[PDB]
């Protein structure tokens, strides 16, 4: 997260860290046995780390569970990153409490101007790598479809939305991919892609979760 602030240990109880010996992506806990992340964060050998704050020190509240299966959306296109969503079932259910809790899925999509909370352990520099140990937060608005399309012409599908600051300086970045974009208490986006980080006129692009709600529910139901 570039230009964000420290969230405070456990103030974002649905945030998860995807680990394969190091932190590589974020995710969102939607129920005690399922997490939603981005399809491009897929890989085998994933350990989900819940109740985390400082990813390099065990401090208490952490729960490490291995993933049972990972279900990448069947129409995921790695070239366009359209349908960039993936579900991970956990080997055992997590114990939910105030420090580890799920986030709700939306009932409607959000509109431009809605303010959302984006968090993660991603890079905090737009030029060079500087990953933090603790969870960072950024409040950002959903932009209008026209501003999104003017910024990424020919690259935005109806399953994506832009959120951020066209002036640059504040944005999500590498390490943040797969994590949550929560607006009014509902999971509306998944950190997907962007051109660099916190660059002027190049906002973050997120998977539009409201278009996958029926799929998430059907898929969890049949697995
Ligand atoms: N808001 C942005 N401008 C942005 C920048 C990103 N940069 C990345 C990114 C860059 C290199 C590698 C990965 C990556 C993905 C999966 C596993 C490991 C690295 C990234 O997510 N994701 C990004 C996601 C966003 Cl939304
Ligand atoms: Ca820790």
């Amino acid at each position: 997260i570039v230009g964000g602030y420290t969230c405070g240990a456990n103030t974002v109880p649905y945030q998860v860290s995807l680990n394969s010996g190091y932190h590589f992506c974020g995710g969102s806990l939607i129920n005690s046995q399922w997490v939603v992340s981005a399809a491009h964060c897929y890989k085998s050998g994933i350990q989900v780390r819940l109740g985390e704050d400082n990813i390099n020190v065990v401090e208490g509240n952490e729960q490490f569970i291995s993933a049972s299966k990972s279900i990448v959306h069947p129409s995921y296109n790695s070239n366009t990153l359209n349908n960039d969503i993936m579900l991970i079932k956990l080997k055992s259910a997590a114990s939910l409490n105030s420090r580890v809790a799920s986030i709700s899925l939306p009932t409607s999509c959000a509109s431009a101007g809605t303010q959302c909370l984006i968090s993660g352990w991603g890079n905090t520099k737009s030029s060079g790598t500087s990953y933090p140990d603790v969870l960072k937060c950024l409040k950002a608005p959903i932009l209008s479809d026209s501003s999104c399309k003017s910024a990424y012409p020919g690259q935005i599908t109806s399953n994506m939305f832009c959120a951020g600051y066209l002036e640059g300086g504040k944005d999500s970045c590498q390490g943040d991919s797969g994590g949550p974009v929560v607006c009014s208490g509902k999971l509306q986006g998944i950190v997907s892609w962007g051109s660099g980080c916190a660059q002027k006129n190049k906002p973050g692009v997120y998977t539009k979760v409201c278009n996958y709600v029926s799929w998430i529910k059907q898929t969890i139901a049949s697995n």
